[PDB]
């Protein structure tokens, strides 16, 4: 199969960051799962499939809101800080 997942990470999110923002900025793909957490100041979406979930992290990726640098990235595994080598 692919290497990715549908899952998102958003970095850096400004003092009136509601629900609806994400809804609209994701309104032209299928929103499965929709989470908004200001106290972090991220946000967490779940799409359908893979596609959807490259594109918008593509765009919504090295973009800036408000003078400003907005950090994305596919979601991490099961959101587990771990310390250890890749591989060999």
């Amino acid at each position: 199969g692919s290497s990715g997942s549908s899952g998102i990470l958003i970095r850096g999110l400004p003092g009136d960051v509601t629900n609806q923002e994400v809804h609209d900025l994701l309104s032209d793909y299928e929103l499965k799962y929709c989470f908004v957490d200001k106290y972090k100041g991220t946000a967490f979406v779940t799409l359908l499939n893979g596609e959807q979930a490259e594109a918008a992290i593509n765009t919504f990726h090295q973009s800036r809101l408000r003078e400003r640098e907005l950090s994305v990235q596919l979601q991490p595994t099961d959101a587990l800080l771990c310390s250890g080598p890749s591989s060999g």
